[PDB]
């Protein structure tokens, strides 16, 4: 046989986990990262996927694809698609109602369906697993947001099929997280769980009611255009202003300088979740000018204060829809890389009047973790 894996196919980052000997292994990639960007890039000589693709976006903007999760299973005439595409640096065409990403690979013009792009990311996760396990991976459980309709779930299933993966089941991300913490164990009564998911580009809030192991999504709220990337932006715009003030040079026009600065910001942001300040060191940011400076956790929180605070509005709504009070929810689990931000943790905890948050499992790995367990039971290994 071969172990069934659990795969989190996120908008910005993906993750693969496997259940073995009662424990879940979150598999690190070639670069030793526990999560890998959902990026694909096409050049004159090759197809790059994951870290290698993200690590060269500043050079190949028009041929570096991302955000395929926003297209998958949708129609070209979709209002969502129409709005979104006005921001992607890559081409999106209409092939008989179905949207397609168009890129140049080896001088030749090629187009791909969103599911084909996602299959590429899925193939990378699969080989990462296989490289770790030292055996071929066939069966898998792939996750999807609770709000995905049948077409989107269909497309996600298909993306898996072309990747050579036998998708055992498509389960919701909120359910995957709950299972990771064992909140699916049959107790004697009804359990209301609140899943607070803030990733790279999306924000979801789901309230689940678990009784006899059976889940029931009572409500969902959030924002599909609020994520860790928005926090990076605030830093970027802040440093562009600082560069301009200190050097009288506006670097906004130079798409490369900006993208390089953003990469520095996103990294400094992570450090800020553990330290109180981080330094930005960028050689030749603009012209021959090096950009050496730093931010504090204090300044960082200030730059995103409105964004952090507004995160509570969707929480209030989810509650009222589900017709529950703060006191009625028994468990709160954090999901998504962005929830590692201290201020966000304080803000949510304060809202739930001190209630302890579930966050012992890396928030950005929780979904894969749960999927891996679910895969195990479905396979017959648990
Ligand atoms: N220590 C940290 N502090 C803050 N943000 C972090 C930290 N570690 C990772 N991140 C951020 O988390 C985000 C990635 O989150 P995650 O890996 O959960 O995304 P995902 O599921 O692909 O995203 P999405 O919710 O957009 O589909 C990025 O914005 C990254 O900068």
């Amino acid at each position: 046989k071969g172990p069934a894996v659990g795969i989190d196919l996120g908008t910005t980052y993906s993750c693969v986990g496997v259940f073995q000997h009662g424990k879940v292994e979150i598999i690190a990639n070639d670069q030793g990262n526990r999560t890998t960007p959902s990026y694909v890039a096409f050049t004159d000589t090759e197809r790059l996927i994951g870290d290698a693709a993200k690590n060269q976006v500043a050079m190949n903007p028009t041929n570096t694809v991302f955000d395929a999760k926003r297209l998958i299973g949708r129609r070209f005439d979709d209002a969502v698609v129409q709005s979104d595409m006005k921001h992607w640096p890559f081409m999106v065409v209409n092939d008989a109602g179905r949207p397609k990403v168009q890129v140049e690979y080896k001088g030749e013009t090629k187009s791909f369906y969103p599911e084909e792009v996602s299959s590429m990311v899925l193939t990378k996760m699969k080989e990462i697993a296989e490289a770790y396990l030292g055996k071929t991976v066939t069966n898998a459980v792939v996750t999807v947001p609770a709000y995905f309709n049948d077409s989107q779930r269909q497309a996600t299933k298909d993306a898996g099929t072309i990747a050579g993966l036998n998708v055992l089941r498509i389960i919701n991300e909120p359910t995957a997280a709950a299972i990771a913490y064992g909140l699916d164990k049959k107790v004697g009564a009804e359990r209301n769980v609140l899943i607070f998911n803030l990733g790279g580009g999306t924000f979801d809030v789901s309230i689940l009611t678990i009784e006899d192991g059976i889940f029931e999504v009572k409500s969902t709220a959030g924002d599909t255009h609020l994520g860790g990337e928005d926090f990076d932006n605030r830093m970027v715009n802040h440093f562009i202003a600082e560069f301009k003030r200190k050097h009288k040079k506006d670097i906004s026009e130079n798409k490369r300088a900006v993208r390089r600065l953003r990469t520095a910001c996103e990294r400094a942001k992570r450090t800020l979740s553990s330290s109180t300040q981080a330094s930005i060191e960028i050689d030749s940011l603009y012209e021959g000018i090096d950009f050496y400076t730093s931010i504090t956790r204090a300044r960082f929180e200030e730059l995103n204060a409105d964004l952090f605070r507004g995160t509570l509005d969707p929480v209030e709504k989810a509650l009222r829809d589900a017709k529950l009070d703060k006191s009625q929810i028994h468990d709160i689990v954090l999901v998504g890389g962005s929830t590692r931000i201290p201020k966000i943790q304080k803000l949510l905890q304060d809202f739930f009047n001190g209630k302890e948050l579930n966050k012992s499992i890396n928030p950005d790995e929780a979904v894969a973790y749960g999927a891996a367990v679910q895969a195990a039971i479905l396979s017959g290994d648990k």
